[PDB]
């Protein structure tokens, strides 16, 4: 149907070749062990002989040993098959979504994608497991069942298999138009207690105008009709279990009416009637689970099929093939509007804003909304439409995946640490490149130790995941030092602290040093340092400028600089 | 434990043991058939015989109708005692739930109520049923199968029953402990996976950085680590299976060297080991449900205790026994700033505003004050927590529930009419001394005739309950429907929607004109269309008293009178 979960099993297709001698063992030890009764029937018990019982039980032993033996082996192949698929699995996938473009993970919905990988796959790997072991063992049972029943007493074999498939439409179709004569009016019932409640949700008129008598005996009428209702809830439930145990009992009557009817019938050892009896006790169980198989292996199929629609999707696509070594040209915003899903308002209306090399440009707003996609978003996540953003002649999207993401760093409260040293973590991806004494020079910069570096160890100690939990504003500042570290040419920073500025207060913006004199940066406005510290100020609120001139020309009269000015003290 | 269903099983304490003559036989019948096996094997086709081999299907049948028929006899009767017994739990719930005060419908429980007396009813009954089945069913096929060794084993299978407990003890022993074994490892499953989590939850941060070939090989050795884990997920379970088998082998095996010494094996035949043998494999089931029994019976019965809780809970008490026919006299607040149980809000006004009988006044609110809450004071749905509301010379508290009841009248946009006709609605319960007489002359000046009353089984047009919806608006006042057969003295006016109705609009003002004539009642003014045929513009509003207004103090500045016309219109 969809066999694309072939290929990957093509790794490892060994392994269910590898378990085939334990898939036909499973079932032959028990058929073969229920073979071994009509010897303690006849050949044992039937006859003074004892000699087959010297050893039998013997070999009932040594066969489950097989069995048990069988099972593990068989259960550890499926174990080999499962955790290597779905670690291939897991593999493509998760370099799937680092090349998923802004979607259901980075900001449409929650991120219970782990969830589906982490339930689903296992899901379908388990579904797959069982349904292979199921129909393998099952389907050895079968044929071995039959086996043993042909060889025995090919008659008795026939009659027995032309009587099943009586009972099974029998009990097959009884049971199905039972149910639908429960359900019928079943919903009678719910429609019944359904309008009880109204009777119920009806309280305060008859707590005020009067009626608990009528009320108790309108009550009564209705819940004798439930009683009514329940009768024959009960009186349909329990008259299909009689007839589908009459049918079942019918047919042993008419196996049994059928033997030794004909005297030629009944020249039989005797006792084989009774090990055929018990195997068809005994592969009830196996029946019943043979008949889910198909529906459980596409259900696994469909699970399979929601991670594979999850995979081959469309990555981020970078038809640019302009190499970047160093971009020292300015960033233009010339009335430029990308896309947001699920926003119908466009998600940034027309905007000039030019920020020259070495310029320190503050942007300032209220709302919020708008606020944080002007300036982290210069990173090409989210598809601009129209407008261009000139990069020394070449737009956002002439440039190749290159450098530090295309070309610039960021730092916000929400920086996720890897478990990886925390000197590698601020020497991520290039840690080749950048030697361990540079690395703890660029912590030398960061002015930290009292939190980072202060003996914990020499600089190869890491915060672990939900371990430490170094302070935010801390992991910020390490953000920065990694920044400063890979020489960011441009660089974004939210400020969302508004808390106490223990120490941050000194390197606010990396130490105010040259990554403000130099590689001009944006800043979202939080904090009357950065207010004090613009360039040119660029009043932006609701995806619209206001202002655009000097910050201390703005500063003169009120316009709208001041306004924000007012509220942020 | 709780003794509290045998008081109401008592008037039907004979349903049960009528069930249980019936289930005792149903039980033994199994047990019957199987005893058949002796005389099917050894007395039958083992000798060689016809012997009754022509009568043990017939057999089969003459006990299948004893099976059959006692089976759907004891459902009758266990669906008997049920749904009596659940129907008198539910009159006598119902009796102490309406009648018990409002705040429970009031944040307390929401909706799902319903399920708490409908749902819950049927757990507690299934509950005793199953108890019951589970109790004398399996219980008595226990005892039926057990006393196949007195009739069989004087020394020949005391030993199988000796055997079994010590099975029973190692196979619950190894299988709990293999439990902990395969559980003690899902919290590492856990942690490597939240790891994984952290991993994908840095996806911003590592596309800033663009190390996905470094997360991927991180990746990589986690993804390998829970692929160990699962394989040794999955070898717990998959060892614990031979184990456990292992046990049911050496039982055999067990069994059968004892049958290793002829010296008691002298005397069994064949088919007696046979029999033997399906006693153990029919008594699998009955076991294995008779485990849970204990659990089983305080399942829903628990359920049943918390039933009972609301069943005790106190009802509204009113020690006061005034009585009055038609009281025409003043209702007096005074200091009245309660605050209604549950939540501790911003309070009302510290109402001391009066309204006497035969002095109209109208009440004028905004924007959600509980200003309907003050109704409920005249009608003392709620508690007063401080102050006092007087009727007349006496104080709230004074009067009997009846005679405010009869006093009091209320009109709203919700009220839920009832699964009757027309006629006896707006006599919802006192109909026996108004007959239909006063039902139609209250019809003349009701003004009702057709808008949404129209002729389909004349003026006592059938009221299908949630299937007629009309509008509510028209549906429920003293002419439209009711307490002009009561003539009642005061009356809440709430006026909460506002539509473009045809003419019913000037319906509501006619039904003012005829109704405060005499009967002074309070409005709440969503609307200020009332306010224009009002006495006294009692201005309290919001939260707190702003004081006693009258029409032309307060018109002539803004205040709030005409604040509330401004915003209004």
């Amino acid at each position: 149907t969809f066999r694309r979960l072939w290929p990957t099993i093509a790794p490892f297709k060994a392994g269910l070749i590898v378990a085939g001698v334990a898939l036909i063992l499973n079932a032959a030890s028990d058929t073969f062990m229920l073979s071994l009764l009509k010897p303690l029937l006849d050949d044992g018990f039937g006859k003074t002989d004892r000699s087959v019982l010297v050893w039998m039980p013997l070999v009932v032993i040594g066969l489950m040993i097989l069995r048990g033996i069988t099972s593990y082996v068989s259960s550890y192949c499926i174990s080999w098959v499962s955790g290597k698929v779905v670690m291939t699995m897991r593999r493509r996938l998760f370099g799937h979504m680092m090349g998923m473009p802004v979607s259901f993970f980075d900001k449409q919905s929650t991120g219970t994608l782990l969830s589906r990988i982490t339930y689903d796959s296992e899901q379908v790997a388990s579904s797959s497991s069982g349904a292979l072991i199921t129909v393998v063992r099952e389907g050895a049972s079968i044929i071995g069942l039959f086996i043993m029943m042909f060889y025995y007493s090919w008659q008795l074999s026939i009659i027995l298999i032309v009587l099943a498939p009586i009972v099974s439409i029998a009990i097959r179709v009884v049971s199905k138009r039972f149910r639908n004569i429960s359900k019928n009016m079943q919903n009678t019932m719910g429609q019944v207690t359904t309008s009880a409640e109204q009777m119920l949700k009806g309280h305060k008129e008859v707590l005020i105008f009067g009626g608990q008598e009528v009320e108790t005996k309108r009550f009564d009428k209705v819940s004798n009709r439930m009683r009514l209702q329940g009768m024959k809830m009960v009186s349909a439930s329990s008259i299909s279990d009689p007839i589908i145990q009459l049918i079942a009992s019918l047919a042993l009557a008419f196996v049994l009416y059928a033997a030794s009817f004909p005297s030629v019938m009944d020249s039989l050892t005797a006792g084989t009637i009774t090990v055929v009896f018990s195997s068809m006790i005994a592969l009830m169980r196996p029946l019943k689970s043979l008949t889910n198989v198909n529906a459980q292996f596409q259900r696994g199929m469909a699970a399979c099929q929601t991670l594979f629609t999850i995979l081959d999707s469309e990555q981020e696509k970078d038809e640019g093939k302009r190499v970047i070594e160093r971009a020292t040209g300015d960033v233009e915003f010339r009335n430029v509007t990308f896309t947001y899903p699920g926003r119908d308002v466009p998600a940034l209306r027309n905007i000039n804003l030019k920020i020259p090399a070495g310029k320190t440009v503050a942007l300032v707003g209220r709302s919020g909304s708008g606020k944080s996609t002007i300036a982290s978003l210069i990173t090409r996540f989210y598809d601009i439409d129209e407008g261009e953003i000139l990069m020394d002649g070449h737009d956002l999207r002439e440039y190749t995946l290159a450098s530090l993401r295309n070309q610039v760093a960021l730092v916000s409260q929400n920086v996720h640490l890897f478990n990886d040293t925390v000197a590698n973590n601020i020497a991520y991806a290039r840690t080749e490149q950048y030697s361990r004494e540079q690395i703890e020079e660029a912590a030398r910069m960061a002015y930290a130790m009292d939190f980072i570096n202060k003996m914990d160890n020499g600089l190869d100690t890491v915060i672990g995941e939900n371990g430490v939990l170094l302070s935010g504003g801390q992991r910020q500042r390490i953000a920065i030092a990694r920044a400063l570290l890979r020489d960011s040419p441009i660089l974004i920073l939210d400020e969302a602290t508004s808390a106490l500025d223990t120490e941050s207060e000194r390197a606010i913006q990396a130490a105010l040093d040259e990554l403000q004199k130099n590689r001009t940066s944006l800043v979202i406005a939080h904090r009357l340092s950065t207010i004090e510290k613009a360039d040119e100020i660029v009043v932006v609120e609701d995806g619209v400028i206001v202002e655009r001139g000097t910050h201390n020309d703005l500063l003169e009269h009120r316009g709208v600089y001041a306004q924000l000015h007012k509220m942020q003290f």
